[PDB]
């Protein structure tokens, strides 16, 4: 997260991180034993990471839970980006209490102006390297539809949404994927690409999650 602010210990309960040996990306806990993330964070041997705060330090709260399998949408594109979205579900349930708590899916899509939080473990700077070891947390709103295809002609689909400020400086960036966008207390977002972090005229762009209720619904229900 560029130009965003220290969230504070377990104030982002359903944030998880997802380790390899090391973090490689976010994702959101949306019930006990499910996380939902980004198709293009896929890998095996993942281990889900809840109730962390610093991802270097073990301070109390973690809970480390293998997954036990992945599932990557049926039409997600590698290429476009499109459909970037993928459930990961856990070998145990995770305790759930105020510090690693599950976030709702949406009834309703979030519309252009709605102020979001997406959090994340990435890059903080525009330009060059720094990854924090505590949770960085950003406020931004949801951008037109409009204001989005002109940022990123021809890239824009039906399942994406771009949010953040055109001005540059505030946005989500390497590290940050997989991870949430929160507006009115629902998972609306997935931090998914953008051309670097930060720059003018490149805002964030998400996968769009209400389009999935469906699909995440049937799925955990069958898995
Ligand atoms: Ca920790």
């Amino acid at each position: 997260i560029v130009g965003g602010y220290t969230c504070g210990a377990n104030t982002v309960p359903y944030q998880v991180s997802l380790n390899s040996g090391y973090h490689f990306c976010g994702g959101s806990l949306i019930n006990s034993q499910w996380v939902v993330s980004a198709a293009h964070c896929y890998k095996s041997g993942i281990q889900v990471r809840l109730g962390e705060d610093n991802i270097n330090v073990v301070e109390g709260n973690e809970q480390f839970i293998s997954a036990s399998k992945s599932i990557v949408h049926p039409s997600y594109n590698s290429n476009t980006l499109n459909n970037d979205i993928m459930l990961i579900k856990l070998k145990s349930a995770a305790s759930l209490n105020s510090r690693v708590a599950s976030i709702s899916l949406p009834t309703s899509c979030a519309s252009a102006g709605t102020q979001c939080l997406i959090s994340g473990w990435g890059n903080t700077k525009s330009s060059g390297t720094s990854y924090p070891d505590v949770l960085k947390c950003l406020k931004a709103p949801i951008l037109s539809d409009s204001s989005c295809k002109s940022a990123y002609p021809g890239q824009i689909t039906s399942n994406m949404f771009c949010a953040g400020y055109l001005e540059g400086g505030k946005d989500s960036c390497q590290g940050d994927s997989g991870g949430p966008v929160v507006c009115s207390g629902k998972l609306q977002g997935i931090v998914s690409w953008g051309s670097g972090c930060a720059q003018k005229n490149k805002p964030g762009v998400y996968t769009k999650v209400c389009n999935y209720v469906s699909w995440i619904k049937q799925t955990i229900a069958s898995n």
